[PDB]
């Protein structure tokens, strides 16, 4: 799997164990994200923090 980084235009291919492709922004600013990476488990949303979570090359 392929997950973009902090800035969509760069991106790595995630290690053992992180099958999933994360964003990170605030319920706010949804185009101004905060991170973007490979991981685990889909971090828990909150009222003003969300995660964005998905498994196919770059959808991050
Ligand atoms: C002085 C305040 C700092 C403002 C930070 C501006 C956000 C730019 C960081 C790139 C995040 C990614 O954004 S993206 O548009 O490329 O997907
Ligand atoms: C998201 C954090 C980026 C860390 C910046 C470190 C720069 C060194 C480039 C390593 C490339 C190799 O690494 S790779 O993960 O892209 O395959
Ligand atoms: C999880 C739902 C996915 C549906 C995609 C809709 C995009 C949501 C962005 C909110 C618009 C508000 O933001 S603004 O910055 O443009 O004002």
């Amino acid at each position: 799997l392929k997950c973009n980084k902090l800035v969509p235009l760069f991106y790595k291919t995630c290690p053992a164990g992180k099958n999933l492709c994360y964003k990170m922004f605030m319920v706010a600013t949804p185009k101004v994200p905060v991170k973007r990476g490979c991981i685990d488990v889909c971090p828990k949303s909150s009222l003003l923090v969300k995660y964005v979570c998905c498994n196919t090359d770059r959808c991050n």
